[PDB]
């Protein structure tokens, strides 16, 4: 198993939500960019993850594209503000992949900056 | 399973390179930045995927790299030239990390733009 | 002229805001999107134009942006819910240019659906 | 003037023809897209951007649509294939709208992808 590793020990931050969006993976990067242990967000709807002023919004745009069957996701391709645990804020690059698994819908979030 | 499906369908490209610089994985985001369908990679050395006029010095930063038993790789952290089979050329951003496994550097390439 | 008539009779809602964020143009295609005749937009903020649970975020985009002096935009690069004068709520597909002119930074949206 | 510098920076390719079908207008980002610099282009009939596998039928769609006088225009609506200079292929999105300018029926083609 050279998979797992590769999206562990990556400089990039992981963040693999499931079908109901809830977070099944977050690597020790993305614990440094969200400012949240690990153990604090597997299991938890992504929402805990997402901006404050977003949280109303975002559901609407992962059912949208759940609904939309289409194994292109261009979401997020751009610079996104990332709201920490603690409140504060960085800028930050998002790589959003749709992810069909054990006949699921996933979607892997690779972040940086 | 859900981490190699995780890679395998990532919007990026990926590239795993094992302890002796060959290519272990490539997935179809790769295939498609560099012109290389898998069966021309898989098993040769890393350096059929550097630009020819960089072949030269490359071999020097991995091993280097190596070496040097850091956790941390911070080379290639910006824009670089590919270069396709056909010989064209496209600016790109790297994301590159070590990975250990089973006593082995293994090394993880994510490509875009 | 060519070019006013281009953008005033297109297929494609078209929206230029000023350096203010204040609305200069509003063509029928995106009176037909929104909802607004352009009496009620001209001369106003871009914020009415913004989904309301997404005004509270929406202004530190575009200010993060117009910081960043560079000539691109990549944002709003894929669908977003536009929300009409009625409350009622549809998808769409935005084309955002940033534009200068006379030493000022404008904002053109195309959008569609 | 803004409308010029906005179709000029505008990130979509914007190609626009006269009465004679001859391009009068060709920006930066439509250079991109096909592979011929705006002066290759200017005072030319439109036949040397459209498909060479489409040249044939295409006049006859424009011909059709002009002695149509309807000023709605719904063609090209879907992901059409461009031919480059080069003659590769890549796929794009096509908003055409009829302009009625000058007392003159234009075309104004915004493409992107
Ligand atoms: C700092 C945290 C995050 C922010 C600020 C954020 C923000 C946004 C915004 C603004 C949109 C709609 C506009 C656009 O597509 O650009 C969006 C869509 C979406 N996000 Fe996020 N997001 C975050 C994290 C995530 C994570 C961790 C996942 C999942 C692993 C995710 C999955 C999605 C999906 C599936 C969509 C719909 C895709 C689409 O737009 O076509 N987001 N997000
Ligand atoms: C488009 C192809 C590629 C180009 C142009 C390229 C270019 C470079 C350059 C210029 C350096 C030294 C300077 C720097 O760090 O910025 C470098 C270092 C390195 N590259 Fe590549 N590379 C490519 C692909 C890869 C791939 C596919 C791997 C492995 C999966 C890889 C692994 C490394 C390593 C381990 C180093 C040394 C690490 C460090 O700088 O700290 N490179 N590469
Ligand atoms: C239906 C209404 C609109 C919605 C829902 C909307 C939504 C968004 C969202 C979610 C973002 C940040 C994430 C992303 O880039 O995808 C954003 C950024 C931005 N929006 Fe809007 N927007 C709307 C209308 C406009 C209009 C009319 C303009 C100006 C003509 C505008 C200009 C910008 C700018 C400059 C940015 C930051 C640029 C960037 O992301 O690089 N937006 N918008
Ligand atoms: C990559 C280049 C282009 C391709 C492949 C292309 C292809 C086509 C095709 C297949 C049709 C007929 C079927 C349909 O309506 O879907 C059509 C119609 C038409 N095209 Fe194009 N076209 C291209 C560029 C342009 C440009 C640059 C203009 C003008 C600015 C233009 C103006 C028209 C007009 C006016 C019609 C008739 C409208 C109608 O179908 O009702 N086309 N084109």
């Amino acid at each position: 198993g050279i998979f797992f590793p590769a999206l562990e020990q990556n400089m990039m931050g992981a963040v693999l939500i499931n079908e109901n969006d809830e977070v099944m993976f977050f690597n020790p990067a993305a614990e440094k960019l969200w400012g949240y242990k690990r153990e604090e967000v597997i299991g938890n709807n992504i929402d805990m993850l997402i901006p404050r002023d977003l949280r109303p919004a975002h559901p609407e745009y992962i059912r949208h594209n759940r609904e939309g069957g289409k194994a292109r996701v261009e979401g997020m391709s751009r610079e996104l503000q990332l709201e920490k645990k603690d409140g504060s804020k960085i800028w930050t690059r998002f790589a959003l992949s749709k992810v069909s698994a054990e006949g699921k819908v996933y979607y892997l979030a690779l972040v940086r900056d």
